DNA sequence: CGTTCAGCTTT
DNA sequence: TTTATACTAAGTTGGCAT
DNA sequence: ATGCCAACTTAGTATAAAAAAGCTGAACG
DNA sequence: ACAGGTCACTATCAGTCAAAATACC
DNA sequence: GGTATTTTGACTGATAGTGACCTGT
DNA sequence: CGTTCAGCTTT
DNA sequence: TTTATACTAAGTTGGCAT
DNA sequence: ATGCCAACTTAGTATAAAAAAGCTGAACG
DNA sequence: ACAGGTCACTATCAGTCAAAATACC
DNA sequence: GGTATTTTGACTGATAGTGACCTGT
């Protein structure tokens, strides 16, 4: 040749210049102006080294006014702190944000793409953390909605994302399985078995269980104000689960002598238990039982459903619903769900 | 002014450094020394902003029917509301929210009023814990803007993108024991206060309606009430009796006609009709005087109606409570029936 | 002076030229270029004569591609014809369109303003035809939505309009009033009284009433398939309205002898009646009764509500609801509405 | 090419008439003879269109990750659906709708695909009365577009602005008398058809599940069915009996094991399991052979389940019908319970 | 005692 | 025929530190 | 034995604009 | 010594307003 | 006579170039 | 008799 | 506390024409 | 007497995407 | 006679593609 | 040797000026 043509740039028969993106291999037309052609090509080949943009003035102006992701997330945390949400709730959010920080760059909100967000989320889905994905997506979407209401963005680049599937893996618990575990929990601290009984017979959540004080029992009724919902109920000490042969009263007595503390359930040192701990030992006794389940094993919380289902058949739907504290039927008809374990025997009633 | 091919918005520095100046912010931007490139991008940026510079006075015939100011508009919006045909009280609620807007936003051209600005104001209210207000102000702001859009003074409603602040009712409920206790503190107060309290609980009516019951509204064992708030028309049988508080509607009425003596069932010492505000106010006096303590905001006279509902719900029937209160479907009831965290659900083995 | 300055155009101290709209009185800046200034002013003063635009090329291009209101409405009628709607329904729509044709110009859809639409609607509201306004608005909005789904517009300039108030003026009918009318209907053709009885006792709509054939009564049940809803019911001839002393059976007998035709209700010539006619004579007997009502008087249709309300108290809510054919409770709880006439006596039940 | 200050898109005629030519339509526009004015407006119009002409190959780095074609995309969209983890049948339903799209739209760049075009296709289906299809095709089209937006191949979903066509079910219901009549025509058909018909009515199960009941699914007076469609798991008591049709589940099963003899309760003459399509098909044969006439579309084998539901609803209970069918809440039931205009509501004096 | 204005929260 | 939605508040269980 | 952080999966609860009141500190007679 | 850009400050923009000038019933 | 509508020019809050002037390196 | 493919309508 | 929404299908009653 | 058009006010009925089937004319052995 | 604009038709756009040329492990 | 990535130029479906040429007046 006889050319200064820089690489990537070709000249055609008429003298028409074209660039060739080497990543796509598709070319681009420049014109006949070799001076301008080369010029642009140089600037294009410099972008191939590193991605530093001779960014237009337009974009520059839109950007230096508008707000950055991580910066918005700092602000966002402040918004939540003000929603009047419970501490745990805030803890959860913080977590999702933390994830968002790891997953997305700190660039102009307006410049985070649906594609980018999508990529992150699938990242969670491919590790099998579909749940986390759904939640993260949610949080991000809400952070965006807020970015919108304070007028930093204008549209929600997430509203466009694949809101993950919601398959529930934890297996339900059958009465028999309960018994087998109950037995395996022989070599476990005394409070476990008791915890377990108290749980099924009251149908309260582990959190609330572990906070029940003897001073909450007045005239044969156990007063409970549920931490998660604020529902307030009085449970008659006179309950009985005929199917498992559990008596609330009898069980309350064993707790009184064997456990003795201010809290109905207590440690070997007469001190209150962390709900996690209780959950933990149940798990242990469960492994020690050596039972087999499809997918994920039942957990301590599953005693609630077992309670409800057991009181469903022994007493009534309504009782079960009241004992659990569901103002809504959507929830009650969900604890009534067997999740593939049991066959619904159709009665001619 | 010049000796330059320099397009607008681009200034040259003493060294020959070219920068674009955004006119919206007034902050400038660095380009480099390559005037050819500098101007080039400046033109492109000028196209994004001030596309052109010209406006055929024809374009005057366009942007004309457009230019108006928030306050000059609020002024017009008021008159609109005046023709809407709404009750005096409502209009008052509205006018107030407008006023808040007037003190919260600049009198700029509607078109220039930012979502960001609005939210800023709205958040001002939320941060002072006046969330309730924030909602209503937002609500009204949105309505004004709509109307301006109707008259094509704007194209877009910038309020819409903003969200409504959610706010949990604070006000606490009133338990029978508490009522009794308040009633006791009532002894220093006028005779009518007690009678009002009793009547309020037994009849379950709104204080506004209570204050307007006349003796002529009683016929053949029935107290006729046409509710001022909703237009619901009911007749209450003068035979009711609250068991938990030992109140007799007959007896209470009786005490009323002998002691109070006036054209209205409740009446001032001066034997004249009472304002609903006063009934409330005096009750509030008693409540303080009773020294009770509550979570959140303290119960007010309107809480006597919820107590009423709740007691009747048990003594008689849910169905009854509804009818007494004057609730049309099966929905608004499920609200007065609610005790908002004051009661323990005694589980029966049924 | 020493100027050709055209009218409306002033020159300021620096030599700055301004136009003055004479309708607003606000001025407009042109520049220092007297040649251009005048030029533009001329073109502006010519627009003051008539409104003919030296319309830009931009608008010209957007317009000659896009679609016209009346033209869209012609098309629109075709869309409805295809929705599978009943004839009356179509008749109503046609009407609203006709109104739209009278109310709005035949210009580019994209160029009909919220303001213009608004103006029309208020026009109806000020004549006191609030109802019509609501319906028109509706129709127009739907025509627009359709213009949107076939990609002619992009936004619904109506979604922004004041959807009118919906006050219902027609007064309900009390049993007494029924009686007084029933009596006033002495000098009216025999079929009126009968119509009236049959109506209250069956609770069917006038349309359906006037189409009942003797061949629709099998084994003591009156078979009815309601024209407006397609509901199908069988009414026992054994009904009775104790409050008005009406017997369905007795009434059916009088119709058989005195009226005799294929249709249960018939004219003096033994021929079927147009529902309008029946409505008309009721009205007449109503005037002749000389009763006074607040707002609008009751009409024949109000016998339905009276029927329902009467059967509510005599028999049951459920019966009344079934007899009327309401699958929904929203409707039934609406015929239960007294509309300011009667005081709901609270029973201790 | 020229000797002209003429900007692009503006051509001059032999008389000296200037016109702008819209490049999108290709139709030109008249301006006049005033070249100064002509060009002026042409520039303004050129700014609205092709703002500029330049694209820093930097702008290549932008529009690159953008350009893709409907069919090249449908190709990619397929593979996506393949990873979605859906049942074979579903995927099949989807692939079909894609195919319709492939035959209905040009293989143009996504960005260029108009709402107007889409609707045009969609209306094509509606006008042939295939409304049902129109809905589903629309639905899937929308999903594909979303996915492309996710991969930033487009910015906007042009399907969204389009509406879903509403379509009333045509298919008529099956009355007990009709069933009987069809059963009678069945005599020419295989022995299994009748047995299937009976079993279908008595058990109220989906034909797909019927065909897969094995004799081993019966234990201690109970027929266990895990529904293929929904995963619902039920046990049917082999004691049921439809009164209006004189069917005995025991008897019908009995006839089955003696006559049919195969591993499945219903079985082919060849003593092998039957396809659900065939059961349906043969029923359809009978229906024609019976000579009955109906409004709208004729009843099919799946209509035996509605008959089932309806009869049981009366004979036993609404509650029962639900449980038999396998319906979780209190909602999906209120559908099978519906007779869609086949029955007269006998009014009782209750 | 008891009223009207205002700015907030509740039906 | 089934589910979705937008928040909120847990429960589950692996680890590292006492 | 144990206690507390951290990343994940699961329970729980439900509309939003209009319209109309009701509450209560001030200033006032 | 300089990239990068903030900052007060005039000369003109762009236009409002209230008398003076003048047209219309 | 008596009101309404242009001219006209004094008077005023904005803008956009300007060169002086901060500042992190 | 009985199967799979396809294009439509229904759960 | 009450209402909204998006269609669809009537009923109501004034007139002009038989 | 009446019948049919026309402009108005009132009744009536309710989600929309995913997922999974079921129906039935052809061509085929 | 002309406003207003449609219509086929080249010369170049703008770029794809598959060998030739050449660089990289 | 053996694969991958530039050059290069023949080859191709688009576009935008063009003057000839319809048409309602």
């Amino acid at each position: 040749e006889r050319r200064d043509l820089p690489p990537n740039l070709y000249i055609r028969n008429n003298g028409y210049y074209c660039y060739r993106d080497p990543r796509t291999g598709k070319e681009f037309g420049l014109g006949r102006d070799r001076r301008i052609a080369i010029t642009e090509a140089i600037q294009a080949n410099i972008e191939l080294f590193s991605g530093h943009k001779h960014k237009p003035l337009t974009a520059r102006i839109n950007s230096d006014n508008s707000v950055t992701l991580h910066s918005w997330l700092d602000r966002y945390e402040k918004i939540l702190a003000s929603r009047g949400i419970k501490q745990k709730t805030l803890i959860n959010y913080m977590s999702k944000i933390k994830a968002i920080r790891r997953g997305l760059p700190d660039a102009p909100l307006e410049d985070i793409t649906t594609k980018e967000i999508a990529a992150m989320l699938n990242g969670y889905i491919d590790e099998g953390k579909a749940a986390s994905a759904k939640l993260i997506r949610s949080t991000l979407s809400d952070a965006f909605r807020e970015a919108i209401a304070e007028g930093h963005i204008t549209t929600n680049h997430v509203a466009a994302t694949r809101a993950a599937k919601s398959k529930v893996r934890r297996s339900r618990l059958t009465a028999d399985e309960y018994l087998k575990i109950y037995q395996a929990a022989e070599s476990s601290p005394c409070w476990l078995r008791l915890a377990m009984e108290l749980a099924v017979v009251t149908g309260q959540r582990v959190g609330d269980l572990c906070e029940m004080k003897w001073s909450d029992i007045v005239d044969g009724y156990l007063y409970v104000e549920q931490s998660k919902t604020g529902v307030k109920i009085a449970i008659p000490t006179a309950l009985h689960i005929d199917a498992l042969g559990i008596s609330m009263k009898e069980t309350l007595d064993k707790c009184k002598e064997i456990l003795g503390g201010e809290t109905i359930i207590a440690s070997t040192r007469r001190e209150p238990l962390s709900s996690g701990t209780v959950s933990r030992y149940f798990m242990r006794a469960r492994k020690a039982s050596g039972l087999s389940f499809e997918g994920d094993p039942p957990t301590f919380h599953e005693l609630r459903s077992l309670s409800a289902r057991l009181y469903e058949k022994q007493i009534s739907d309504k009782f079960a619903q009241h004992l659990l504290g569901h103002k809504s039927d959507t929830m009650a008809s969900q604890y009534r769900d067997d999740r593939g374990r049991e066959w619904d025997k159709i009665e001619i009633k």
